[PDB]
């Protein structure tokens, strides 16, 4: 709590808290040699069903090159398949691992993130974060 | 509209910040990802790629590519390492300083005002307060 003495801007706070989330993800996901970054790519493909690398790049806001490397690794692991249109989609086993991740990682991440918060502080934080998104 | 977990909300709000950064930074052909790298070097003054990878939590390979691009643009320079010699320090050129220095205005003003457009002043103070409480 040099943080409460000091005035840190909101954008910086959002960044730091997102770093903390990603470190916690990386820890809980570690039992599948899947990174937080790979996890997000898988989730994005899951919700889109099928999606261009070009379209995926745009949804994720990351470099096209860096994403091709990500997609290479995820195909080698059998979690993603490349189809003729290019279009990337989840394998049946990448669907499994997406499913296992979410069940493995939720609750735990929520409880570690909110450990210092009151129940109503959690509800307020969630409320106000939603208000930023419109 | 529904009950979205905190972790997910943090992600979505962080995505939104990055998209706004990418828009405002577009007049330099500099990405939010690049801008973060420059800021990290700024505050470290000089830093290993290995130490930088750790501070940024990105792949070493992907960071070497980032650093290649920023050297070609003249915002970062590679130096001989005093302790290693087979290795290098990166630091900002004066141009890279001028650009990373713009992080005060960008994150604190423009980006800040777009993020908080739907918030009351006290709602901003509360959101900041509670985000700080997650960090310990």
């Amino acid at each position: 709590s040099d943080l409460f003495n000091e005035i840190i801007p909101l954008g910086r706070l959002i960044h730091m808290v997102n770093q903390k989330k990603d470190r916690l993800l990386n820890e809980y996901l570690s039992p599948l040699d899947i990174t937080a970054a790979q996890f997000k790519v898988l989730s994005s493909i899951r919700s889109a069903a099928s999606i261009t690398p070009v379209e995926l790049k745009k949804v994720l806001s990351v470099d096209l090159g860096a994403l091709t490397r990500m997609l290479d690794r995820l195909v080698s692991k059998g979690w993603v398949e490349r189809l003729p249109n290019v279009l990337v989609k989840l394998t049946t086993g990448g669907a499994a691992i997406s499913e296992q991740s979410h069940q493995l990682v939720g609750q735990d991440l929520h409880q570690e993130l909110t450990k210092n918060l009151t129940a109503d502080e959690v509800a307020t934080l969630e409320y106000l974060l939603k208000k930023v998104l419109p």
